[PDB]
């Protein structure tokens, strides 16, 4: 534990980034249309408040060496986009790289940190995603990467404008060890893709290689979760591990795959940044993003990432030879416990645990192991495909259907025993007894345990 | 071999640390009540003399930048705690981190070494445990970690007050190579836990990964012993490998597990720091901590860590799939040999060795291989559960029961053939013959060999 | 993506280097005789335009510390060789090492970069191959190797003469990450040899060890391709991965082995540098080097290295126990796709794929997966052994037989639907259908897919 | 290739070091008695000319900070020992460490290089073995270790006295890459021990881990040879890989084990430093050290370490589970080839090769593969146990029995077809035919091939 370095990131950030679905094809209009949609779907008031403009936004630098926004894409400048966002209670995120160029080859901020931070503050930006392309050999040890990322941390501080600082160096040089003192979150892997298990030659480090020398990209969901597993102990209030944008509503993930993915990102206290096109978002994916019960886990006050209790490889493997099952467990601020039974195997299987496994650091005879716990299904009462379809088609309003965190914070809701934040009680677990469930292929049993 | 850098640590340190059982809930009263108990149990006069106050003791820094003790927890200042300790023939240990913050998020000493060392000397501290949380990217190579730890070594020297300097950087950047010239001991792994074999996702480096890039914590007893195995050659008089505080009397280790753990920590010349709550210590655990014969191994003059002679995996595995058997052997200053037959398997098994294996660096026809050796059981004559229970319940005194090392040092005792320091002769081993014993699951046969 | 650092290497370089076949036995006469032959074979006008003089060319340094060409080997100086080359529309490459000495022990350029770059510019050199022998400990981290290679990059820039800068540090210290900002290409492995699969003790890093600490040499074709596989994502316009000179026409590779080797080097956008003796080049090898269709892949505008889609080990292993099969796929600027079915096994086998695998980053229902694609065999219409033998024996001219890229660029040819650049249409692949072929041992099916 | 940095080490050094058999118990008398014995046994005139005094020779430093020889062990100073050695045509070696202390805890030379080099030159020393104990964190990257070893290289040069500079840093930080420009030889592993295969917990890096982070010691013969295998390419005239002192005549190696060990150290161009006590040396070991034919391999002019052609694990394993077979081959300056068939398995086995395997870098149809080669057994005509026993017992003189390299160099002897340097012709190997032999357990077939 340490205080937040800048007072921000007291819980992981939530929002949306245009990259997965728009790439370099960005504009003021795109950003504001999306923001309007995120507001109208009631997703903004669930906490998805950072509208993060990614790469390809600039056209070069002026005679003073200042970044210039592309005037075709942003005819009114960036500050004007910020103003529209702020006027609808959004926060505005922008992008650069700690290199000569950005990943798409636009002007990068390496050695230009003071001017570039100043540009972002002049344009009323609230968040910076800060990449690792073209870093001119300034990597390879913790100390060199730390000083490069600190250069922009300090420059942003110098502006006097609070900026949520999001590192994007893919875990390179053990970022989880040094991120907290200079940043609010850090990517800890190469880019995720809409694949649950698929090994990819562009992502050469497997799930056990958390200290990876070629982060790459097109890393699968499970590859990234596995990399993140040991890293929870180095995250907490003010500084989070970042498992990359959610692929919910992107590509061809099954409903089970999307539930597993959203639930596990929540449970490890990853940022929850929508990667989908919200104006081209299907019903099942929308109700995943809108599951208040799961977001409440992610937004637990004094948040602690959950711990992987066990992992076993199974003979039920998919088309790519992949198949493993995992149990995760983690404390919650009100005294409850989050439990995940994760079936990464190719077939539906029964999955089981006990209080001894769930309360993994509790001694025999402790009050946690001696007590009875009520099991709540965190996926109960999800917005059904019909209501979701109605809301997306603008025939129904999200107001009164989705939980409004702006009106009543997750903390306050949990205190008042709000049904929408706990899911449904489905039973109880006593000492000596076992919790048994059937878990779909590439799916999850996601529970909140409460003292009876 | 090299001289002790500061004249201290001529044998490994012994004492107690409040962390395992009290965490941040510390006070003067806790410290003095515990110290009184350690004195009264006769554990102080066995050599357990460092009372080490861990994290969470400070409240901030004053207008001069000096550390301030929490005045609620320490109403009289730290120097007053030291005075009480010294008046009962104890030594006083304190804690900081070579980082911006301590592990629990209190003020750290990085870049503040001169003031902080001065604070400790002003408060009459005799020992510093010096952590590795929040190190601001100052790790990753031997040279950078060495200079950070040297900064505090030098600062402590500058005060003129002798301070036993205990490194806590978890082996990071090959500490065993550089610790000796600037420190008296160094942690060589992530934190131990009360588990004999259990792999843990928070401790991602297995037993063979001595050069680990994510030390983590909740590492099992065997995981840490295995990591330590190759490191014995880089320890000795003045500078020791530190396998973390003893879990004897903590959690739910079996009696065999606690004997194996205490015996192996002694045998590799780890510090022997009680991790138990001494005012909530069970009988079997108390008599483990009080085994004079085993402490005498640890406190051998001109101490040499023992060497692992062999390791084999066995089919008898526990609930976590773990099972291995090991033989260790090491020289003792008086010419005797310590031998350990370690059964990490899940079932009781017969275990065997010969003089050739025991005296692993002796040539055929050498006088060690040609001679007959008397076998002594170092666990013979342990304080029985009844006497231990009586002493702990304050119905019997430890005086005249436990060995008094203050009255007569371990060195002197061994010279005078003191029965309490050798255990019981159980037989002899001749050339060509084999030593056979039955060793309990997760247990040990721990012997001292003497020339007949 | 980033712009070319110096405006060169817009596509990978093509040419010839004397090393494989002449070693230190070089002279003006050798160079000009070879160049005449490369011109007359029509290989120059296919794009093989860099005549690269390798090691052993100098005799020492003069009283000013300037490099001196060996006056026995180069009686007229180097600039005179350049002039002859330029007068036949060739470009001239030379060699040094970023060390005290070159690999063969001649004067190296480390700490002498300004003078040596000046020497090369004074002698009208167009290309520098820059080795990594005898680097005086200046390696081990990205930052140190980057600064050493940057020293010569800057020195060459200072001369004002455009020089194509080719790194030869064998991938050491993750060159693919830092090469682009200071160089046009970088060797990414130890030296290739004329072996398709053979493990060699002089090349201790296997195919999966892309981050290798002892690059070595005598690395097999497949060893180097495997190392290169994850690296494609860090290559592109202006800066390429270099898989070493082609062994086509060197040693005893089969015709299938040479086709696989040439096709895969083309497909990953490696430089295509002839390693053969062109005055001692056999017919089958000549027609491999002259396959316009395959060169057009390598010289695709806005070039993207292909991606390895899958790799499986097979039971059909060669004399060295090696056997694997691979599928590669990559985009082409005009919208076509290159597909490679690679049979590294010891026997001829059927090989298969689908549109879903070929278009690996396309979603179900996308227009690429829903469309029908015409399959073109890129090895169709290769110059037959008879015509090749006739041309090599100076009985037939290459004019009107080999494609003339000087007359009409690869880009322009592809636009005009030139038959010589596409191979032969052999069928079509529809959704849901499978592409089936038989692939010879150590051979390849190499296709261009075009929308029907 | 590069020139020798200082003109020395044109072939690997030969001599003797007192450590293995005398440890810290050294004196002038020991050194001169041993030297007299090495002279009288005719071993000096075979090339064993460096008498290397190891650790524990000093008593401290004087008021000027100069090293002081222990006046009890060296009553006349070191220069006087040098004079006696030089007067019997020996060269004198001494020892320090690139650390605060030597390995045995005597004064080390780190930061004292100028004075210490001066001390050695003042005392007429010809050779320095320069250790790596207590290096004060100055390791971990190539650059830091290189600069530490360069500091003493430069200091020795500054004295103006030629000193053969022998590195002893156990291969740490890839010494084979940077040793040549500053030193004549470099240890490339932790200390050898008199075990042919035995894995040891004190030597945690196995045979494949050439880039080892804990070199350790008690490494077996095969462990060290395996580590050395890829390193041959970075050795040659002026700078050699050092596989540690020979264990021939030390401990309990079989005669086959000692022949394999001596032959392989010769063949890879390791230094050949006698580790035995020459006044307590058995007959079989003496005739191993005196095999002129094998020394001639090691002392080949323009020496090239041999290459491991293949390695296979066998089911015939020893008490430690070890068993592998290897073939090595290497060029010799006169055009001959050295071939080793190495049987590391537990039983006698037939071993076979062909000209294609022997001449591993030769193309089919080359003159080496098309020619017939005479096979010479390099172990033929070894001094029999009787003659050896007679010489050692001072009943026979070595003069006229052992080859005298002082009288006639190895180069000259080979030119004159001297029978003593070639062994005995036992047959011939033709194209298409196989060389078949039976090789004893842990033994070797060691051949020189000559064109018929
Ligand atoms: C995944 O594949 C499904 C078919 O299984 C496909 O329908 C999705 O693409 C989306 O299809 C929608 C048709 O109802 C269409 O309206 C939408 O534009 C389209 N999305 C895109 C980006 O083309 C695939 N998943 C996704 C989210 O693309
Ligand atoms: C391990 O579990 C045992 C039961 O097998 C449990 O009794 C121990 O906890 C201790 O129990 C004592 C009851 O006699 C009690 O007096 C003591 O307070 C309690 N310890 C703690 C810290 O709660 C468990 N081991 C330990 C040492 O905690
Ligand atoms: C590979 O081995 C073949 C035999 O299978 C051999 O012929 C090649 O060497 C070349 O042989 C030619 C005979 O027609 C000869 O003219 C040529 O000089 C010779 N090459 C060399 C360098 O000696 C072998 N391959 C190669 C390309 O060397
Ligand atoms: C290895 O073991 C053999 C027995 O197999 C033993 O004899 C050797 O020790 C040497 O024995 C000699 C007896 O003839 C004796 O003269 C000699 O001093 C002794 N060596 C030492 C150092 O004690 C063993 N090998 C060696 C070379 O020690
Ligand atoms: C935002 O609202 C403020 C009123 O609070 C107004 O002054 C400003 O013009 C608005 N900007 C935009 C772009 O809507
Ligand atoms: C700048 O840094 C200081 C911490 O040193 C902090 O108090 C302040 O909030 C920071 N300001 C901004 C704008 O982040
Ligand atoms: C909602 O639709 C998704 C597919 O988009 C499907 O997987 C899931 O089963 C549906 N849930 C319901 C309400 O049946
Ligand atoms: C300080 O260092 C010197 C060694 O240089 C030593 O003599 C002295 O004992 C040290 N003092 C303390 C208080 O540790
Ligand atoms: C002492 O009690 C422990 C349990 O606390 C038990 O394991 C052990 O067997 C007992 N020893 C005796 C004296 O029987
Ligand atoms: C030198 O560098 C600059 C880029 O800073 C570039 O504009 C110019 O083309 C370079 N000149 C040469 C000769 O490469
Ligand atoms: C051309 O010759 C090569 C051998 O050099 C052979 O492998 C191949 O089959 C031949 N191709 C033709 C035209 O048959
Ligand atoms: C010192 O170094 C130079 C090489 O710079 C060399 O010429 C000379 O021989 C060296 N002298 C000694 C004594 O090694
Ligand atoms: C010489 O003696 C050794 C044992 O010291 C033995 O291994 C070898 O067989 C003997 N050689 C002869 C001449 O038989
Ligand atoms: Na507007
Ligand atoms: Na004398």
């Amino acid at each position: 534990v340490s205080p937040s370095y800048n007072g921000l990131g007291l819980t992981p950030q939530m929002g949306w980034d245009n990259w997965n679905t728009f790439a370099c094809d960005v504009s003021e209009q795109l950003l504001l249309d999306t923001a309007d949609r995120i507001s109208d779907l009631g997703l903004k008031d669930m906490g998805y408040k950072y509208i993060i403009l990614d790469d390809c936004w600039s056209s070069g630098r002026d005679s003073d060496g200042f970044l210039v926004a592309d005037e075709q894409k942003f005819p009114n400048g960036m500050g004007h986009v910020a103003d529209h966002l702020h006027n609808n209670s959004f926060l505005f995120g922008m992008y650069s790289s700690a290199g000569e160029y950005t990943c798409a080859g636009y002007p990068g901020s390496l050695g230009r940190e003071e001017e570039d931070a100043q540009f972002f503050a002049n344009n009323r930006v609230d968040y910076l995603k800060y990449d690792n392309c073209y870093n001119k050999g300034q990597f390879g040890t913790p100390e060199i990467s730390y000083h490069r990322y600190k250069a922009m941390s300090d420059a942003l501080n110098k502006t006097g404008r609070p900026v949520f600082y999001s590192l994007c160096n893919w875990g390179q040089d053990l970022t989880f060890y040094w991120g907290s003192g200079i940043a609010n979150s850090w990517r800890m892997s190469g880019d995720v893709t809409a694949e649950f298990t698929r090994p990819d030659s562009r992502c050469p480090c497997d799930g056990d290689e958390y200290d990876c020398k070629y982060a790459g990209f097109h890393c699968s969901i499970m590859n990234i979760l596995n990399k993140a597993a040991p890293m929870g102990q180095n995250a907490g209030v003010g500084g989070w591990n970042d498992l990359d944008n959610l692929e919910v509503g992107v590509g061809n993930l099954t409903d089970d795959e999307e539930k597993a993915h959203f639930s596990m990102w929540a449970m490890v206290k990853s940022p929850l940044i929508i990667g989908a096109n919200v104006n081209n978002l299907k019903a099942s994916s929308y109700s995943i993003y809108s599951q208040a019960s799961v977001i409440a886990i992610n937004q637990d006050s004094n948040g602690i990432p959950a711990t992987r209790v066990w992992r076993y490889y199974v003979s039920d493997t998919d088309e790519y030879g992949q198949g493993e099952i995992q149990m995760w467990s983690g404390p919650l601020d009100n005294g409850d416990q989050v439990v995940a039974l994760l079936n990464g195997g190719s077939v539906s299987r029964p999955m089981n645990t006990t209080l001894e496994e769930i309360f993994f650091d509790s001694n025999l005879g402790s009050k946690k192991l001696t007590s009875t716990w009520d099991i709540y299904d965190l996926w109960a009462n999800r917005v059904d495909n019909s209501t979701a379809s109605a809301i997306l088609g603008r025939n129904k309003t999200a107001t009164g259907i989705l939980y409004n965190a702006t009106e009543q914070s997750y903390k306050d809701g949990l205190s008042k025993n709000d049904t929408r934040l706990f899911g449904q009680k489905i039973g109880s677990l006593s000492p000596n007894a076992i919790l048994n469930t059937t878990v779909p292929a590439h799916g999850i049993a996601f529970y909140r345990l409460r003292p009876s």
